[PDB]
C-alpha cells in the first residue's frame, strides 16, 4: 500500500458517501456528481 502523507493536508470537506476529502466545496461538489446512480439499463455488471 501507501502512507499517502505529502506535508501539510488538512481535510476540511469530507464526503459522507464513501470517504473523500477535499479543499473546498466545489471540489467536494464535482466529486458528489459522480456517485448518483439508478434504474440502470444494463445489470450485465453484478
Ligand atoms: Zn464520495
Amino acid at each position: 500500500g501507501s502512507s499517502g502523507s505529502s506535508g501539510t493536508g488538512e481535510k476540511p470537506y469530507k464526503c459522507n458517501e464513501c470517504g473523500k476529502a477535499f479543499r473546498a466545496r466545489s471540489s467536494l461538489a464535482i466529486h458528489q456528481a459522480t456517485h448518483s446512480g439508478e434504474k440502470p439499463s444494463g445489470p450485465s455488471s453484478g
